[PDB]
């Protein structure tokens, strides 16, 4: 964490080696309309200087790349540098592939012959809003799904039709899926937006969009260029699958056809997807995964090494998807527990460690460890000598519409005062006491007449 | 209270005059036997001077008479104190008969002519299970009832038949209620016992027994000699008109043909009562009604005032005559309230300042006032700021069997730690808070298994 440095350093330098494309744009198509008919050195000795301002820029762009790769794989990145590595290696992938066309303009000058190349045209997802585990049938906004189409200095071709997108599935082993793939092209700025309509499940399956459009060279040749896959995704039918399909788009994003990774890259992937499965913002989420949960994780699922493998990731999602389709779906859960409410993710003797000789009526709420998706109150008794007890919150304890999980809290008078999750002045986040009463206060039953004073009352309420 | 001398010291005196009537009995059959067919002086000197020591032992027992009489009328007297003015009543009354009937006796010698004094013979009670409220068919031991016989130093008649019993009615306004009212009379003590049968319900009217037996006079006159009647009584038929029939019992006991009887006079026959109600050993009873119950029962049903009227005793039933049927046939309540764990007669303010700041939890359990018969538990909630909350135990939470006002608290984690009414050690009674647990240590449910340690547990048992 705190990778301040290495990030704020290649920032600067993708702002920087922005507008040297920029003024490199410019410089390369004036000098390419002023070459005489034909004619070698005195002409071509200010294309061979750019060639080599080019290959030497190409190579910062790739120590670049590396020193960024390496930092997703290296180092456990809070939510805020971890949006950002993934912003910088976005533009940075961008900013390569646009000199990587004026470049082999300039090659197909000084040094003709080496063929190929093909129409210099690239076709590029400028912004994409995947990662994630889309419902059927969402359409995405106007500004979602951009894609950018880069040239060189010179324009050799034309564009014919639209661009289209196209959805594609790697575990290949009738229909149509989407809605409004083709789109034209924005001339200010070459992109096209697709505000794309998902028409169909993917049957828990990742899957990738791949965007392309027909170039007719100046030969007529006709020529169609593609875009790379953009990230993985999966669309389904019913919040029913959203695990298996959540799953299987972390494990996919997180391995990527490897048997072992990181354990840096994993919780790095793992954060950015607990972010997006709890709809929290990337930059500043209300409620990240803390340092806490994640020893909690790398303890309990993984055997606390540094080097992650492919099957224990099987068992660790048969448990953790569990509590997040919990976080996700369960009325109230996420709020609560982004609020410190409920704390989640504890082990016993950390729950009972935490309790150790509190007021009767002191609690705790956190994840069962044998019960996937369930919580379990560890609360202090009544009776005496006062023990720690636990108790499993089971599902007829909540009800989808009347009782959700903080009606029920406040009706047992075994459950008194709180131990929240709280944020502290250095930030630190810290346990403080609230009273069930005032933690919930947000969520408790509105008294419509004031308190009754005088004579007998029902016990509870 | 502690009339301790009062009592002790007429206690000697008819230890004594016991003694004096046996060598009374003695000395005056004897100088009877001695009197010669016919002489004035000489011969009934020594008779006169006898006729003297009982018209002067008659005084003594007469300002006995009175000076216990003031006693119950103007003292509280405290349990033990009480069964033993009841005691020495009796007794006196009867020293008081014998003596009598040895004077007629002389008195018919030294100066006849004065007419009457008939058969002189006597039938009193020498020890009665009276008053009570008796269930009908019960039926009396061989020693609760019996009846002694007293007569002169010389008996100049006979007994025919047995002693009968009659039960009698005086608010008179078609069969036989009891069973066994013929006995015979012992010889050794002129005694007769009756195991009376009650065989039927009075209809919640007090009732008396009368004995009598006929004596056939020396020149065969037959006169029937009776008692006076016994202390009253009242024969019910179904546990539900205990209250009615009790509260005519004790208003008869407590007035006696009056309209106003003095305050001593009336708790000092509702202690009495009381002890009988919830059948507790009259001297040394468990717990007695205690003086804050008396100042209680003083104020909220007598305007604080030395001198009780007939009305205001219609309305204080109407209440206690409840509280009463709940001790003595609610289950557990009678055992409950004996320990101090119900602590029962408490106004509203008393319960609340005896609860000012306790920890939440604190209970002390008590009658309502506006539902007699009833409970109402004063506890310190949970909720913020902790505020006193008073509960009213209806019929429903308790149920013949199962429930049993002991299982309904134990079942209620917003009841903790009791405030019971416990003995101290210079014997004054004290509020020491136990534990709900701890005090209803000896109802609680027995555990089989032992306490599960380990996993989850339902929340309150």
């Amino acid at each position: 964490s705190s990778p301040q440095p290495i990030l704020d350093t290649i920032y600067k330098l993708l702002s920087e080696q922005e507008q040297t494309l920029v003024q490199m744009i410019h410089e390369q198509s004036l000098l390419l309309n002023r070459l005489p008919p034909t004619l070698d050195e005195n002409s071509l000795a200010p294309l061979k200087s750019l060639s080599q301002k080019q290959i030497t820029l190409s190579g910062q762009m790739n120590t670049e790349m590396s020193a960024l790769d390496a930092t997703k794989k290296g180092m456990i990145l809070e939510p805020t540098d971890l949006a950002k590595l993934f912003a910088l290696k976005q533009d940075l992938q961008i900013q390569f592939k646009q000199l990587s066309l004026l470049h082999n303009e300039i090659q197909s000058i000084l040094n003709p012959q080496h063929s190929a190349p093909k129409p210099n045209v690239a076709l590029v997802l400028k912004s994409q809003p995947f990662p994630v585990v889309i419902s059927k049938g969402k359409q995405l906004g106007e500004n979602q799904l951009v894609v950018l189409v880069l040239t060189g200095a010179r324009s050799n071709f034309h564009i014919n039709g639209p661009v289209k997108a196209t959805m594609i599935c790697d575990s290949h082993p009738p229909t149509t899926p989407l809605e409004m793939d083709s789109q034209p092209i924005y001339p200010a700025t070459l992109t096209a937006h697709f505000p794309l309509k998902f028409l169909a499940g993917t049957r828990k399956c990742s899957v990738n969009l791949k965007f392309g459009v027909n170039i007719r060279d100046l030969d007529n040749v006709t020529t169609t260029v593609e875009s790379d896959a953009s990230n993985p995704f999966v669309v389904i039918t019913n919040e029913c699958q959203w695990e298996g399909s959540a799953g299987v788009l972390l494990k996919k994003d997180a391995f990527d056809g490897q048997l072992e990774i990181t354990w840096a890259q994993f919780i790095n992937t793992l954060q950015r997807h607990f972010l997006i499965a709890t709809k929290q913002d990337p930059v500043r989420p209300k409620r990240p995964l803390s340092s806490y949960d994640l020893k909690y994780i790398q303890t309990h699922f993984f055997g606390n090494r540094s080097i992650i493998h492919q099957q224990d990731f099987d068992k660790f999602w048969v448990w953790f998807g569990k509590s997040m389709q919990t976080l996700r779906y369960q009325r109230h859960i996420s709020t609560l527990w982004q609020e410190g409410i409920i704390y989640g993710y504890m082990g016993r003797q950390e729950v009972n460690d935490a309790l150790q000789n509190q007021d009767p009526g002191t609690f705790i709420i956190r994840f069962s460890e044998r019960n996937p998706g369930q919580f379990g109150i560890a609360y202090i008794g009544v009776e005496m000598p006062a023990r720690i007890k636990h108790y499993l919150v089971q599902p007829n304890d909540t009800a989808a519409a009347k009782k959700t999980f903080p009606d029920f809290l406040s009706e047992h008078s075994q459950f008194v005062n709180l131990l929240q999750w709280t944020k502290d002045t250095n930030g630190a986040p810290r346990f403080l006491k609230l009273h069930k009463d005032t933690a919930l206060g947000s969520f408790a039953p509105k008294r419509t007449a004031p308190v009754p004073v005088g004579g007998y009352e029902p016990l509870n309420s």
